[PDB]
């Protein structure tokens, strides 16, 4: 039992992360096969950053412009081209601890786990949620561009998100592995704001599933509520809409609790109603919303990995 | 910016670990050099389980009894011994994923990585504090006996927990590297409690400094205190006693943000007294105490490891 804020193990991702310098910039870079990917950003310095026109920018550089440093071994750049927002490298060595795995973009409302780096290096790992207005809240300092964030499912990674950028309220934007970005965000220093956030309802529900199966219980009633019923309520906090497709991903959890979802909806809505009442859940004083339905399983579960 | 509970990167740790089996118990083990370390309680059986005798138990047992499996190719054992809680299974095979390792005791309010496993094979990463009362709060089902926890100095794992079972409470206990508990468990289906625990002052001091660094200021105050009126507060709302030595971790953070020690204990004080008025800090609604001052200086300065 218990319920903790569960990262994937890392290895296979610490093995890929490499440092890319080109001129006044270092930042990180994800090595898979012959190829490095990294933020286009690096081909930048302090004021071509105000407004910069980066196809301009990169048939001006040179492969040798490029020092690209696996530890303390360093890798020729052979070509390079740009994907939208992220620069792929082509090396001459392909990387002999290249995982099997995917470039995925998610949704909002899922989580994923970030290796955050700096000059190629791993300095801890974390879990995240992509939150509805396509930012994160993550843990960034300066140099932990290139950052990646990932799934791991059985053997496969499945990244989903390159670090570029910190927003004025201290939340994080970034792209998928095919430099798209997440939001309405662009790599430039423009003023730039996250917009207006949501609370992701059908996480809040989990993580009350999660309470229950470790004990937790003291949120449970007798009462019921319609999913309609319940969406009005979940308007007026800024909640997300529930729908009976969150409803069937939670099937499972309630099937194991014995709580119908509907019931503990109309748990949800006496707690946004009423507050906690200086109790605690699962020791949140808060009602925590960047646990999905699969997380909970996973770690109610025991699923490993390989 | 930001702030996240932050794990350390697990690679090091997953390439050391093992799953052993012997009779119908399975758990994992540590695969350091030529010696595979794990509990000495899966030499039991779920009777032998009530209260054994594990000198007795164990010169039983012969090497051949003893699987050992680091993923699809098993380890012959060709030697065994017990030192304390833990089981030494002596391989013919060194572990060539051996990193740089040292076996600490650690200390309650200090925090460490915890690599939980289920068959020999990670399952996630998470950050956690040894409690007070020598527990931890984790997160562990039937199968994770055999996880450890550790620290890495930059390329040195220093582990300090291997995890042996679940109290009533939901509240985890287990040994040092050695085989000897942290507080007054042992291994044995006896009736057992955790004991009263307490809040981990110098950590939610930290915590709070980790605020101030992120731009969270509304708790702080004009006013000030002594060392001694703090302590007398503290007692009432079970924390525990604040030293001189603690001021003296805290000069760095103190350093950092202009706010004097004895100013942030102000602090604390008055949010001990009224409570957070429905306000949050860092994204809790509780004065957190599971980050020491080191791990607000690594997370808010980046430092790395390799
Ligand atoms: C990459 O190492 C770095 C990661 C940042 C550094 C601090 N925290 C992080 O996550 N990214 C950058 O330095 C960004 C570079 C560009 C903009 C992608 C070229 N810069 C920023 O993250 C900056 N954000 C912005 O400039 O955009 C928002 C904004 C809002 C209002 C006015 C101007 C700009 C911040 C200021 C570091
Ligand atoms: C190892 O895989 C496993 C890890 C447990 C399983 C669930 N959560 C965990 O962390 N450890 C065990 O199964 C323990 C085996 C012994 C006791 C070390 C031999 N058993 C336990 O953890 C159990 N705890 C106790 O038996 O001790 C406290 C207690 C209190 C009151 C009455 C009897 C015993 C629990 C019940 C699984």
């Amino acid at each position: 039992s218990g319920f903790r804020k569960m990262a994937f193990p890392s290895g296979k991702v610490e093995g890929c992360m490499v440092q890319v310098t080109c001129g006044t910039t270092t930042l990180n870079g994800l090595w898979l096969d012959d190829v490095v990917y990294c933020p286009r950003h690096v081909i930048c310095t302090s004021e071509d950053m105000l407004n910069p026109n980066y196809e301009d920018l990169l048939i001006r550089k040179s492969n040798h412009n490029f020092l690209v440093q696996a530890g303390n071994v360093q890798l020729r750049v052979i070509g390079h081209s740009m994907q939208n927002c992220v620069l792929k490298l082509k090396v001459d060595t392909a990387n002999p601890k290249t995982p099997k795995y995917k470039f995925v973009r998610i949704q909002p409302g899922q989580t994923f786990s970030v290796l955050a780096c700096y000059n190629g290096s791993p300095s801890g790992v974390y879990q995240c949620a992509m939150r509805p207005n396509f930012t994160i809240k993550g843990s960034f300092l300066n140099g932990s561009c290139g950052s990646v964030g990932f799934n791991i499912d059985y053997d496969c990674v499945s990244f989903c998100y390159m670090h570029h950028m910190e927003l004025p309220t201290g939340v994080h934007a970034g792209t998928d592995l095919a430099g798209n970005f997440y939001g309405p965000f662009v790599d430039r220093q423009t003023a730039q704001a996250a917009g207006t956030d949501t609370t992701i309802t059908v996480n809040v529900l989990a993580w009350l599933y999660a309470a229950v199966i470790n004990g937790d219980r003291w949120f449970l009633n007798r009462f019921t509520t319609t999913l309609n019923d319940f969406n009005l309520v979940a308007m007026k906090y800024n909640y997300e809409p529930l729908t009976q497709d969150h409803v069937d991903i939670l099937g499972p959890l309630s099937a194991q609790t014995g709580i119908a979802v509907l019931d503990m909806c109309a748990s949800l809505k006496e707690l946004l109603q009423n507050g906690m009442n200086g109790r605690t859940i699962l020791g949140s004083a808060l009602l925590e919303d960047e646990f999905t339905p699969f997380d909970v399983v996973r770690q109610c579960s025991g699923v490993t990995f390989q």
